[PDB]
Order: structure tokens, then C-alpha cells, then sequence
């Protein structure tokens, strides 16, 4: 008679090892009788545990995740033999091992099979009776998601647009693995590349989030800028209210430089978590999550001041307004100079009004131009389209470079005839 173990929640690219711990006879109620040591336990190390039947009897009835069982699992891990080993290549989702001799098996990932492999982790060492059932593998990784607050709402997303006058809030959400409780200690280091075209405001806070509440835990972390923006704690177990269901949230703000990337390329940052990847035998190996990217788009509104003779004209000055409600309020003001060109570097989608606050000598003051910018960002976070339209004016756009160009034509007054 042989048996089957099926592991759910498995990933591709693993080699699971089953070590035969106890032999015996399994009945219909999954009671194991006539127990001897399997070949999975090294003959030399069997004396340390004693008689097999009595050792089985000592554990009989104890809960699945009790302390006595997990202690035996760890002790066994140091007492294994290849003579009772079955190795199986993993599959994504479900991994099945059949043709097993009756009895008790220890399951683990193969030693060194996952070193420096991103987004993976060694399973907590399992003990299973082979009994034709499916069991969830006791293996899981933390996740990290980097997001930025939407320009036009409170919700956080992968990509948005912002202006030079805005504060740009970022949020990094970390989940912990379901088997966080099995670790004696847990290395936790978040690295963020930060954004090339932005200045970090240095207002970083860390939060323990669970049960609909947040507690600031910022002082427990080492926050450095020697190698990206790194938020680290040597051992997250030192924070005793952090558990498998806890979320760690990092929030900071930033502002665009006036050299920020314009258009479709955008201003991106990547972040990843470095985490303890093996809960067994107080291992201190680490692995990294895949990068999580956020992107911030911005544009450049250029005015070119000309007259009807198609000459460039100096001495104009423009005040840009943004509409918050019905209320228009000033965001930028370029005074009159010897320049005929005006760059509002760092503008986003929204409703604006443009006012010629200084008129050049010997020309009519233009009427105010109310206009609207739109950004089309697809669900991948990529900027697809941008527009700029007015009732009483026309713009030229280059969505790739992120240019919005307005030609303002100065008209001279009327030299009126007398009679
Ligand atoms: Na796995």
C-alpha cells in the first residue's frame, strides 16, 4: 500500500525533499500502528530520540502547529539521511508526490536551492502523515507595493501627474508572510531608488497597520541615504505587536525639480524588500522582492509672445491660475523681462486660467484664456495621451516630449482718423 501527499500553493523552480521519518500501518482514521524508524533518520541519530513507537506515542493527539511537533521537526532536520529521501521538482500551484511508503514524512526545500532567487523562500519544515490528502505548503513571501497618491483623489495608484507647486505623497505597503510566526528573527530592509527628477522632503515615517489603525514605529528603523533610501531594522521580531497579519507602511513626500522628465518617459522610482527567506534552524539568509515601480508625469507649458509682424516681443508677464472649485487661485507668476518666451515648467491635468498681468508697451491686453489639460493614463501606469484645449485659444502639443506651446499674438491699438 502506498500514499500521496499533495502540496497546494507551491511555486515553480523548487525541489522539495521528503524524508521518511516513521514507517507503520495507516488505518482509515489515519492512526499509525507498528511504528519503526524510517530510512530518513540517520541510524546514528536515532538513539537521541529513543524508541520510535514511544516517540510517536508521545506526540499522539497533539495539535498540528503545537510547540512539541515543531521542536521535533527542527531536531529531525539535523538528523536526516538520503537513504529515506524522495526529491520532487515543484510545479506552480499544486505539486503531487505519490507512491510513498506508509508513515510520517518531513518536508523541506533542498539546501541552497533558492539562494539569491528573488520572491521565493524556504518552506517551514513540515511533518505529514502520507494519507492521500492535500495540504497547503507552509511557505510564503512578503510583498512590497510602491504607490503614489492620485493627483485628483485620496486613493493611491501606480502612476499619476503632478505640478511643480504640488507635494507628491508616496506610500510603500509591505505584507508579511503567513509563516512569520515560525521565524525566531526577521531581517527587514526596504530599499527605494528615489526619483531622479525629484527632491525627497525627508519626512519619512513608518507605520504598523492592522485592525483599521496605525501606530508610528519610525524610531525603531534605521533610515539612510548612502545606498538609495533604505529603511531597515535588524530584527522585526523586536517589535512585539508585529505578526503575520501586520502591514508595514512607509510614507514620504517629494517635489518635482524644474529639470524633471517631461512627457511619456516620466519620473519613476523602484523599491524592493530584503527579507529573511528561511525560518528553519535560525538561518540568516535573505532574499529580495521584485521591484515595484511608481511613476510621476509632468508637462511644460510654454508661451511665445509675438506680434502681427511675426516679431518676438518682450515686456509681457503672465500669471497662471488653477481652478480648485469655482475659485481660481494663483500658482505661478512670471514678471516682465527682456524675454519673449515663458516656461511654466511642471504642470498637470486640470483647469487653468492664464492672465497677461503685464502687457508690453503699445499693444492691447489679451483677454484671459481659460483652458483645460487632460492626462490619459492606462491601467499599466503608462501615459497614453495628453491634451490642452480652450474655448478662445489653440495649443500645440507633443505628448512624447510633454510640451504644451501657446503663441500669444500682440495686436497694436487703433490710430483713429479725425474729421
Ligand atoms: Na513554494
Amino acid at each position: 500500500t502506498t500514499y500521496t501527499i499533495q502540496l497546494t500553493g507551491t511555486s515553480s523552480g523548487h525541489v522539495y525533499e521528503l524524508y521518511h521519518i516513521f514507517s507503520g500501518d495507516l488505518d482509515a482514521n489515519n492512526v499509525l500502528t507498528n511504528i519503526e524508524w524510517g530510512a530518513g533518520v540517520a541510524i546514528g541519530d536515532r538513539a537521541k530520540f529513543g524508541d520510535a513507537s514511544e516517540k510517536a506515542a508521545s506526540l499522539s493527539g497533539k495539535q498540528n502547529d503545537s510547540s512539541e511537533v515543531k521542536a521535533f521537526a527542527q531536531e529531525l532536520s539535523n538528523s536526516l539521511s538520503a537513504a529515506g529521501r524522495t526529491r520532487v521538482r515543484s510545479e506552480q500551484g499544486t505539486t503531487t508526490i505519490s507512491g510513498l511508503k506508509p508513515g510520517y514524512y518531513l518536508i523541506k526545500d533542498s539546501n541552497g536551492s533558492l539562494d539569491n532567487v528573488k520572491g521565493q523562500a524556504y518552506t517551514s519544515i513540515m511533518l505529514q502523515v502520507a494519507k492521500d490528502t492535500t495540504i497547503a505548503i507552509k511557505s510564503d513571501v512578503p510583498t512590497l507595493t510602491k504607490q503614489v497618491k492620485a493627483s485628483n483623489s485620496e486613493n493611491y495608484i501606480s502612476a499619476t501627474d503632478y505640478a511643480i507647486w504640488d507635494t507628491v505623497p508616496f506610500q510603500i505597503t509591505v505584507t508579511l508572510p503567513s509563516n512569520y510566526g515560525d521565524f525566531s528573527k526577521y531581517h527587514f530592509s526596504v530599499k527605494d531608488s528615489m526619483t531622479s527628477g525629484m527632491i525627497n522632503n525627508g519626512d519619512i515615517q513608518v507605520y504598523l497597520q492592522q485592525g483599521g489603525s496605525e501606530v508610528a514605529i519610525t524610531d525603531s528603523f534605521s533610515i539612510t541615504t548612502n545606498n538609495g533610501l533604505t529603511v531597515s531594522i535588524a530584527d522585526l521580531k523586536t517589535l512585539p505587536n508585529v505578526n503575520e497579519n501586520s502591514k508595514i507602511v512607509i510614507r514620504y513626500t517629494a517635489r518635482l525639480k524644474d529639470s524633471a522628465t517631461l512627457g511619456t518617459t516620466g519620473n519613476s522610482n523602484t523599491a524592493s524588500l530584503t527579507y529573511s527567506n528561511n525560518p528553519n534552524n535560525n538561518a540568516s539568509t535573505t532574499a529580495q522582492t521584485l521591484d515595484s515601480r511608481a511613476t510621476v508625469y509632468t508637462y511644460r507649458l510654454r508661451l511665445t509672445k509675438v506680434n502681427e509682424r511675426q516679431e518676438r516681443v518682450a515686456g509681457a508677464g503672465f500669471t497662471l491660475y488653477k481652478k480648485i472649485n469655482n475659485q481660481y487661485s494663483e500658482v505661478r507668476k512670471i514678471e516682465a523681462s527682456s524675454s519673449s518666451t515663458f516656461d511654466f515648467y511642471g504642470i498637470k491635468a486640470g483647469d487653468y486660467k492664464l492672465v497677461e498681468s503685464t502687457t508690453p508697451a503699445g499693444y492691447n491686453t489679451m483677454k484671459d484664456i481659460e483652458f483645460t489639460i487632460t492626462s490619459t493614463i492606462d491601467s499599466t501606469g503608462a501615459l497614453t495621451d495628453m491634451t490642452s484645449t480652450s474655448a478662445t485659444a489653440t495649443f500645440e502639443t507633443d505628448v512624447n516630449r510633454g510640451y504644451i506651446n501657446l503663441k500669444v499674438v500682440n495686436k497694436q491699438g487703433a490710430l483713429l482718423p479725425n474729421t
